[PDB]
């Protein structure tokens, strides 16, 4: 189904994508089958998820049943801060690769751009609950990541939740040996991301837009915090094309040329989350949920800003 975003390594990326935080086992299974089915070629996985033994089972079985080819699935993966010493880079990948029961990913993207202390404990923190810091940094990361390339293990490297500068501390490393082909970021109406948009574009960086829908069931999550889904005024684009708010929410980013990843284990919304090729928003539409923009964050902490290369305190 979906139309797709060129990338620097002229590879072709699925524009909508399936998203698997939180998809639970005995459920992410069924969800990546049916997104197969109804067209979604497009899998968002990490090592952090711990569900990407299931998803693998889901994508072997769906090649085997001749419902899809490899090279027709781009799947994407993400290496945890604290894998980021050179050993460990390698060990972590190899476990995504096995659960994912693949020969290779499409990308691998750097999940975040602080180093965590090292090992098999993801969340490493202190008792106020504060992040705890590892030498390592995703320079070093990247150095290990680009083996992978060299391998042919993995087509393509990404960043996620990097900020222009530590993009710019990558792509002016002396030594480079790829570039990364997207920054995922979160991004929707309230958190529009143009000027980190319009830098990754003239870089030859695309940009994937993640918890496109508010993220609506993250567990942090208060009740006076705004809500897309609810939004009246994207409710209203979304009555006027007789389609529904998450239709809009995720033919925003399209129309961006933005690759876009809304998360579902609910078949219905899967189906629901790809039928954005049947319409367009008009250009006044397009303008008036862009000046949405609050610069509200559904993802957020707080709780590592006191270790070096925290993103969110630059303006972009
Ligand atoms: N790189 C990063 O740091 C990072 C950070 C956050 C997210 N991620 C990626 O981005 C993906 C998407 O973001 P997200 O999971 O945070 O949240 P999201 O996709 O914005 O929203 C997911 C939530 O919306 C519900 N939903 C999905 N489609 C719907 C629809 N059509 N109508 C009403 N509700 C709908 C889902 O419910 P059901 O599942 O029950 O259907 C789920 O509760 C993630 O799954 C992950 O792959 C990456
Ligand atoms: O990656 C996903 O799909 C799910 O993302 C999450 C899931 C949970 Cl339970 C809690 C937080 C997130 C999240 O904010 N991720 C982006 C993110 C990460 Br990563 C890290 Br590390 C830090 Br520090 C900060 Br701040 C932020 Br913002």
């Amino acid at each position: 189904m979906a139309t797709f975003v060129e990338l620097s390594t002229k590879a072709k990326m699925p524009i909508v994508g399936l998203g698997t935080w939180k998809s639970p086992l005995g459920k992410v299974k069924e969800a990546v089958k049916v997104a197969i089915d109804a067209g979604y070629r497009h899998i968002d996985c990490a090592y952090v998820y711990q569900n990407e033994h299931e998803v693998g089972e889901a994508i072997q079985e769906k090649i085997q049943e001749k419902a899809v080819k490899r090279e027709d699935l781009f799947i994407v993966s993400k290496l945890w801060p604290t894998f980021f010493e050179r050993p460990l880079v390698r060990k972590a990948f190899e476990k995504t690769l096995k659960d994912l029961k693949l020969s290779y990913l499409d990308v691998y993207l750097i999940h975040w751009p602080q180093g965590f202390k090292s090992g098999d404990d993801l969340f490493p923190r202190d008792d106020k609950g504060n992040a705890i810091g590892g030498k390592a940094t995703f320079l070093d990361a990247w150095e290990a990541m680009e083996e992978l390339v060299d391998e042919g293990l993995v087509k393509a490297l990404g960043v996620s939740n990097f900020s222009h500068f530590q993009i710019e501390k990558l792509l002016n490393k002396p030594g480079l040996k790829y570039k990364p082909v997207t920054n995922q970021v979160e991004c929707h109406p309230y958190l529009t991301q143009e000027k980190l948009i319009q830098y990754c574009h003239s870089k030859g960086i695309t940009v994937t837009a993640y918890s496109p829908l508010g993220s609506p069931d993250r567990p942090w999550a208060k009740p006076e915090d705004p809500s897309l889904l609810e939004d009246p005024k994207i409710k209203e684009i979304a009555a006027k094309h007789k389609k529904t708010a998450a239709q809009v929410l995720i033919r925003f980013h399209i129309q961006r040329n933005v690759i876009v990843i809304p998360k579902s284990v609910t078949p219905a919304r899967i189906v629901e989350n790809i039928q954005v090729f049947d319409f367009k928003l008009s250009d006044e539409e397009m303008a008036t949920i862009l000046s949405f923009n609050r610069n509200w964050r559904a993802c957020n902490l707080l709780q590592s800003s006191h270790l070096e290369d925290y993103p969110f305190n630059a303006e972009y």
